Formats: C-alpha cells, sequence, structure tokens
RNA sequence: GUUCGCGAAGUAACCCUUCGUGGACAUUUGGUCAAUUUGAAACAAUACAGAGAUGAUCAGCAGUUCCCCUGCAUAAGGAUGAACCGUUUUACAAAGAGAUUUA
C-alpha cells in the first residue's frame, strides 16, 4: 500500500505547490480535482472545488464540472442543494439554467421543472428561453 | 503587646506590683513559574551536492509564495538572499456522407 500510498503523498504535494503560486489557472484547479476523484475519495475532491469556486465564482465550466463530478457518482442531493447556490449566484448564465433543467429531465420528476420555469420566466430572461418553455 | 475601665490580693495617706475580667487598637502574603536525561538553542566537523541569463564570462534591480537571516531601520546586504522555469483534452455544436438498424 505504501506504493501508492507516498504516491498520494507526492502527488499533492507537486500539485498544490503549483497552485499556492498561481491561485488563478482554472485549469489546474480541475485536474488537481480530478486526480482526487479517481482516488475514490469525494471528501477531498469536494474540498477542492469549494476552494476553486472561491477564486473565481463566475468560470462556470468550474461549476459543470463540479456537478458533473457529483452525477458521475450518483450522488444526487449534494448536486439538487448545489444548485440553490449555483443559480442563486448567477442567474443570468443561460447554460446553469438549461443544464439543471435537463438533468431534472433523465430524472423523469416533471414537477420539479413546473417550479423551475417558473422562477425562470418570472426573472424575464428573454427569446430562446422563453421558447424552450 | 499597648491603653481605657472594672473586680481582688499584698504594700498601703489609695500608691506601687500581681492575678482574674469587658471594650478598644491591628486583619487574609505569594504562584501562568518545583531542583540534571523524557516537551524540544544553535553551530563546528565529516560526507555528498555545487553559486542566474549564455555560444561564453559577467553588473545587477524587481515581482510572485501558508519563505527567512543580519540590522535601530520604511536603509542596505545575505548565490542578482531562497523557493518558483515542472504539468496541461468537454459551457461544445452546426452542415453533410457512408454504413448498421426499426414502427
Ligand atoms: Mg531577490
Ligand atoms: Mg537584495
Amino acid at each position: 500500500l505504501e506504493e501508492l500510498r507516498e504516491y498520494q503523498r507526492r502527488k499533492r504535494t507537486e500539485y498544490e505547490g503549483y497552485l499556492k503560486r498561481n491561485r488563478l489557472d482554472m485549469g489546474q484547479w480541475i485536474r488537481y480535482a480530478q486526480f482526487e476523484i479517481e482516488q475514490h475519495d469525494m471528501r477531498r475532491a469536494r474540498s477542492i472545488f469549494e476552494r476553486a469556486l472561491l477564486v473565481d465564482s463566475s468560470f462556470i465550466p468550474l461549476w459543470i464540472r463540479y456537478i458533473d463530478a457529483e452525477l458521475k457518482v450518483k450522488c444526487i442531493n449534494h448536486a439538487r442543494n448545489l444548485m440553490n447556490r449555483a443559480i442563486s449566484t448567477l442567474p443570468r448564465v443561460d447554460k446553469l439554467w438549461y443544464k439543471y433543467l435537463i438533468v431534472e429531465e433523465s430524472l423523469n420528476n416533471v414537477e420539479i421543472v413546473r417550479s423551475l420555469y417558473t422562477k425562470w420566466c418570472s426573472l424575464e430572461p428573454g427569446v430562446n428561453a422563453w421558447n424552450s418553455f
């Protein structure tokens, strides 16, 4: 196991030595987050995604891959109440509204999208969103 | 222990000693800390490594880090003080062509 244990120790010093000097570079935050997903450790992986939302919270390719981290392992309520934070942060962004719709379409409960489009039409989006409703 | 009053004793022109009693006066220090190995100075020596850029040899000054030492120091030095010069795949589709395939 120490073939793996000092492996996991050595890799975490290499990415966090880099992110120490570059709080930016959102691509390295995602890559170091994906390393901890493959270690089957979602407690550490959620930390890196929360630490990276502090640096930028408008870089929505970070948001979407944190939803994808939660749905691939099929932890569903952690991706559900995440959306109480995500679209209450950025109500104007299209893709954060669309992805929380289509994921609910594949989970097949249309009572939930009956209240989503209720707010999302009270919010007055524009032509491409009203037509999908 | 002092002093004021009281009660006696002995000496006694009520004075000096001594014993027994009431009140007064004076009133809460210090520790975050126990006296060698097991609750934490450092260096020197030895061994290895070697002090930027570049074809090569050199003056340097910065910035970045959950890096410091010397110095009164917001000065100036400390290899241009040190560590950084590694790794990098999805907001993702539009158009078409073939093939597979089913009411
Ligand atoms: Mg310097
Ligand atoms: Mg200097």
